[PDB]
């Protein structure tokens, strides 16, 4: 549930954008849906 934030962070930071984290979408994302959406946004933004 709330661990979705951490999972998304770790996922993209370790095996998504090589080594990135710096947007605040990580903090703003409260609910799972937001985490997934904002993760997609970060992922597409960095491509």
């Amino acid at each position: 549930l709330k661990n979705a934030k951490e999972d998304a962070i770790a996922e993209l930071k370790k095996a998504g954008i090589t080594s990135d984290f710096y947007f605040n979408a990580x903090n703003k994302a409260k609910t799972v849906e937001e985490v997934n959406a904002l993760k997609n946004e970060i992922l597409k933004a960095h491509a």
